[PDB]
């Protein structure tokens, strides 16, 4: 991970961090619309008609919480992911998510969406899209290595 790539992820991410709840709702409703199978992991959310979800309290709150943990990841991001504080964030995900058997594919599908919603807030170029993928790849690689114990 570059020095220009780290700074690009920080500069652009601030724009999304300014409106966490509005971005989180957008993120979750694209995600469940485009990948409806992932609804099975959230029993409480299928119990509700789809067009009613955006305006549901547990649903806005949960969107925000996903992005606020991502926020911490971006803050501890250094060149070549050199700062152990980065591993911290995603070891914390490991111990929160290990209890469900959510498989790798499901996390990849969410990355697709998160990365798309950032695009709709700020215009990324190819190099910045590329760097956002390496970010989440690395976060996911850390999380799963830690879940491999259990
Ligand atoms: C970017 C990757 C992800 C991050 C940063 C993230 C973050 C979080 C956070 C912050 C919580 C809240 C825990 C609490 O309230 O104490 C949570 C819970 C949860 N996560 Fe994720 N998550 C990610 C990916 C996923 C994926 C892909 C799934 C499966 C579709 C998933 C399933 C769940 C479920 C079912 C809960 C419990 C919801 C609840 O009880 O309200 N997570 N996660």
């Amino acid at each position: 991970m570059n020095s220009e790539e780290v700074n690009d992820i920080k500069r652009t991410w601030e724009v999304v961090a300014a409106k966490m709840t509005e971005a989180g709702v957008e993120m979750l409703k694209r995600y469940f619309k485009k990948y409806p199978h992932n609804l099975n992991h959230f029993p409480w959310f299928k119990e509700i008609p789809f067009d009613d979800l955006p305006e549901n309290a547990r649903f806005k709150t949960h969107g925000t919480r996903i992005l606020r943990q991502v926020d911490e990841g971006v803050k501890a991001l250094s060149v070549d992911f050199g700062d152990k504080k980065f591993d911290d964030v995603w070891k914390k995900l490991a111990q929160t998510h290990h209890e469900k058997k959510v498989e790798r594919r499901s996390y990849n599908e969410l990355k697709d969406i998160i990365i798309e919603v950032v695009c709709s807030c700020v215009k990324l170029n190819e190099k910045q899209v590329h760097a956002y993928h390496k970010f989440f790849d690395r976060a996911y690689d850390i999380a799963f290595a830690e879940m491999a114990k259990m």
